[PDB]
């Protein structure tokens, strides 16, 4: 009849008659699994063969997949007015693997992941779609992990008696030895035994998982999932997140400024109490929203902040939000401004208003490759390029955070260990960066991101200095906070992969010099601004050196704390040389930079 048993009949191979209407199969999993006290991931998959190009499949009304031979459309979610929706353009003809991940555990994410693998004749994995995230809410996830129905119906088939062939249908579970960071990044692939080796190949680096998931245990619960041989295109791993109610730029900014998962902002129910969420996450999200709702163009951010701070009670909601957290506002608004500007310049089809609601495409970028590009279909999305950050190079010693009282749990000993780890991973020190506390948190944990800057376009980029004393001058608030006090900031150490050194140049000229622009372009071999390259030269005639990293290069830095403290009793004062640890000086010489263009 209408029913069939997916995991028993299609574990090897089945041919489903679709000529008489929809076919359905219950997918039941032992409830003891969804109720585990630990954490795990259920990986549901099946290979769709002949007939996979004229289908409308569904898991209850929670997830729908429409395949017409050209695209595979996905839509679903728990929220009734704005379905989460995605569309994957097929890159091949033939069989494809349908995959969805359901997390289990008490503090689990409230969404599922969905992805598609295209397979060649040899049954090898040839292409992989982006990893799509669909918000479900806690209760619906529980239902998807225990009892849901899989529906299959022919859709615009040209067959007189349509059929669908399915093979290797099944479900597995991986239990960790609560950590959910991999789930939101490219490392989610590292949790899936069925895809061993993919992350290493595409990210060009080992999974290097922390103990929790490193010691995972895998088990097939039903059916017989496939483990495809690889013949995959080197396309970087990507994620795509659709914001049905808009607010993507605000969420992206909050996630990058605060080091909070992007998907925390698309949750069905907002978490409460979380310190970083209440103090940074929601405030930053709201600030960007207010700016967008005020109908202000991003190129006026500096003046908007200046006016809000200069006149109490002015600016209304946005003005008050800014005055409430001056530096956090500057970080948030300049981050959003830079991303909106980039989005608009991606194509004539993008504008400032659209940047506010565009999907976010997150890329797992190899550190040695050239520039990190997303899928052809990502030109209409906000983009994030992810590389290893300081968060991975802090070593043991406890939680690190930034405060006026100094960097938490950070000592010379810890710095030396971190520096050695960086060397072992192929990184090299290129200088110091001084900044305010909130920016230090963003940069070290979330990674360096472009921010709008009020300076000539040709000189925009990430500013650092080999001399900690020059960077120290920037390590403080540039404007008093709500309580009218200029806080000391933090001094940070900036590293880059050694493979990036050939792109570092030096000049004897000061950047203000009229000959500067042309000379730097001659050295880097292309028009400014800087891209995967950098320039070092005197900050002024007879001055200390300053280094600018092009934003693409800045994004792949690893930034960690310096053991040189900022003096809370002398904010605005010069760095006292005796406060620099001798052992930190010993690991702070700078590389030999090129003084001529490449041959
Ligand atoms: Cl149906
Ligand atoms: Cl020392
Ligand atoms: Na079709
Ligand atoms: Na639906």
């Amino acid at each position: 009849e209408e029913a069939f048993d997916l995991w028993n009949e299609c574990a090897k191979a089945c041919v489903l008659d679709l000529k008489d209407g929809v076919r359905s199969s219950r997918m039941s999993v032992d409830p003891a699994i969804a109720d585990t006290n630990g954490q795990g991931v259920l990986h549901y998959s099946m290979v769709l063969e002949g007939g996979n190009d004229a289908l409308k499949l569904a898991i209850d009304n929670a997830l729908s997949i429409t395949s017409d031979g050209l695209t595979i459309r996905l839509e679903g979610g728990v929220e009734p007015n704005k379905p989460v929706r995605y569309s994957y353009t097929r890159q091949a003809r033939g069989s494809w693997s349908l995959n969805w991940l359901v997390p289990i555990g008490h503090e689990k994410p409230s969404n599922i992941k969905v992805f598609i693998h295209e397979l060649n004749a040899g049954n090898q994995l040839s292409h992989m779609s982006p990893i799509y995230t669909i918000e479900m809410g806690d209760e619906l996830l529980a239902k998807l992990a225990r009892d849901a129905t899989f529906f299959v119906r022919a859709h615009e088939s040209n067959e007189m008696q349509p059929t669908l062939a399915i093979s290797h249908a099944g479900v597995s579970v991986v239990m960790a030895q609560k950590r959910w960071s991999e789930w939101a990044s490219g490392k989610v692939l590292c949790l899936l035994d069925q895809l061993d080796g993919v992350y290493n190949y595409l990210a060009q680096q080992r999974c290097n998982l922390d103990d929790t998931w490193e010691g995972k245990i895998y088990r097939v619960l039903a059916g017989n999932p496939a483990k495809h041989d690889l013949d995959i295109k080197p396309t970087v791993i990507s994620h795509r997140l659709h914001f049905p109610e808009g607010g993507s730029l605000a969420a992206l900014t909050a996630h990058q400024a605060c080091h909070l998962p992007l998907e925390t902002f698309t949750r069905h129910r907002q978490p409460r109490g979380a310190e970083q969420l209440e103090q940074c996450g929601y405030p930053v999200q709201r600030l960007v929203a207010l700016y967008l709702a005020a109908r202000l163009s991003w190129n006026q951010v500096d003046q908007v902040i200046r006016n809000a701070l200069a006149s109490p009670g002015s600016g209304g909601d946005l003005g008050e939000a800014i005055r409430e957290q001056p530096e956090q506002a500057r970080l948030a608004l300049t981050l959003a401004a830079a991303e909106s500007e980039r989005f608009v310049r991606q194509g004539t089809g993008n504008d400032e208003a659209g940047a506010a609601n565009a999907d976010v495409v997150s890329l797992t970028c190899p550190v040695a490759a050239g520039e990190c590009a997303g899928p052809a279909d990502s030109g209409d999305a906000l983009l994030e390029r992810n590389y290893p950050t300081g968060a991975e190079f802090l070593g043991d010693g406890g939680d690190v955070s930034f405060s006026t009282r100094g960097t938490q749990n950070w000592t010379v000993e810890r710095l030396l260990q971190a520096h050695r780890q960086l060397e072992e991973r192929g990184y090299v020190f290129v200088g110091y960066h001084g900044t305010f506390l909130e920016a230090a948190q963003s940069i070290v944990f979330g990674g360096v991101r472009a921010r709008s800057q009020d300076l000539d376009a040709i000189w925009r980029g990430f500013y650092i200095a080999g001399d900690p004393a020059l960077a120290y001058g920037y390590a403080q608030d540039q404007e008093p906070d709500a309580r009218g006090r200029i806080r000391n900031g933090a001094l940070l150490r900036v590293y880059v992969p050694r493979s990036s050194l050939p792109g570092f140049y030096r000049t004897s000229l000061t950047l203000a010099a009229p000959e500067a622009a042309g000379e730097v372009e001659r050295l880097i071999g292309h028009p400014l601004p800087l891209r995967l390259d950098a320039i070092t030269g005197p900050e002024e005639e007879g001055g200390r050196l300053e280094t600018i990293l092009g934003w693409p290069l800045a994004e792949r830095t690893v930034v960690i704390p310096s053991a040189i403290p900022t003096d809370p009793r002398n904010v605005g004062g010069d760095l006292d040389p005796s406060s620099i640890p001798d052992k930190e000086q010993a690991i702070s010489a700078l590389p030999d930079y090129a003084s001529q263009p490449g041959k």
